[PDB]
């Protein structure tokens, strides 16, 4: 895998005249400070505070060389795991990874991870991803409007049959909200199941009625007699009857 | 994005002529055999028994087709996320979004399955990350000495140096561990570069002059006379006089 720190291993494999020099300049240091800020590699072998300066000049390289990833990762070795979110966050690079560590700094800051990297996968255009992290957190609700309002009908569907009570509004007005759109686009078959999804059987029989042709009336017709709409049945039937003629 | 349910999405997407047989096998079914397990995707429209049968179907699509973050999200709706972190770790097959899903299933299932991807990753021979989820879980000792056994001796000093007091005997031995390597393998400046950071300068001076070239003996009596073992210097400057001849 990819090393986190490949400047100071680059100038820990120069000529031997550099390492030569290095070794003084650490003596000097570790016996009771301009070199070492220019051998910043040192750090590894110095003290706490020029290893930070040693890690942060790594962690710009990382930044410079398009692997934000890997700041985040050896920003981690620092120990501040909630600052580490937080600019992670505010930089739009959280990850998986990055939320997987995040319940070491508590419950809560998991739970705000988790939301922020649900904010940022919708302007990744991954929303069913991020409805799946907000289910992670226990906001079956929010999961299912995230799906609702981006037209992720047949998944929000999914969750929300798979989470909720069968007679919960929400689930009744995923159904009825799918089948709305579908009529108006013209799917009538497909917005009926929605309706009977929705125990709106009277509703389902007209939608398919409104395709107008011969077989989606009969359907219909067929459709409105096993609900017990006899009298619609009678009506959508002749309709088919007519259309035949 | 690749879509979760694509097999009864197919289904949704055949002749009317089908759709049609779905709605009045639809409306049989909710006003209350073989049709209703034949026709799975309508567990969308159905009850929750028929939703988890479609689920199952697509998941295992999922696998074969080798996609298993979609049969895991597939599952987490499902709520048995837990049951399927613990197949998982079993198969060796978690992945840093089933960790940052984990706390979903108690804060300690998170903690079990952070040991348990660690210990995976190993097997994978990634044991830097390893490392970095063994500190999320603050298991520094096992981190370092994860690190050092393995061989990673720089990231193990860096993380070690980060975490632990200056004076932990465990970093002193992270110096002498490496230095002692890299000795037997004759590269005796960066040995007393390792020796220098365990406070072992006396010995720092004697490995690198086991170079024997003039410069080498030159810059080890050098650093002899920078921690003021004069004695050492004069010796370690009278033998390189001895090798300029
Ligand atoms: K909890």
């Amino acid at each position: 895998a990819r090393s986190l720190l490949p400047l100071s291993t680059s100038l820990d494999h120069r000529s031997k005249e550099e390492l030569h020099q290095d070794c003084l300049v650490l003596a000097t240091a570790k016996h009771s400070s301009a070199d070492v800020e220019e051998r910043f590699h040192l750090g590894l072998f110095t003290d706490r505070a020029t290893l930070y300066r040693m890690i942060d000049i790594e962690g710009k390289g990382h930044l410079e060389n398009g692997h934000p990833e890997l700041f985040h990762q050896l920003m981690l070795w620092k120990g501040d795991l909630k600052g580490v979110l937080q600019t992670a966050a505010e930089r739009g690079e959280l990850t998986d990874n990055l939320v997987a560590m995040a319940p070491a700094a508590g419950y809560h800051v998991w739970l705000w991870a988790v939301e922020a990297f649900a904010k940022q996968l919708c302007f990744q255009d991954q929303y069913v991803k991020a409805a799946s992290h907000l289910l992670s957190i226990h906001k079956v609700y929010e999961a299912v409007e995230l799906l609702k309002s981006n037209h992720f009908y047949r998944e929000a569907i999914a969750i929300a049959k798979a989470r909720l009570r069968p007679e919960d509004p929400v689930l009744k007005d995923l159904y009825l909200s799918w089948g709305t759109v579908l009529e108006r686009d013209g799917h009538y078959a497909v917005a009926a199941k929605c309706y009977l999804g929705a125990t709106c059987a009277y509703d389902a029989a007209k939608v398919l009625a409104k395709k107008g042709d011969a077989a989606s009336l009969r359907t219909a017709a067929e459709l409105a007699a096993i609900v017990g709409e006899d009298e619609l049945s009678a009506s959508l039937a002749l309709r088919c009857a007519q259309e035949l003629l």
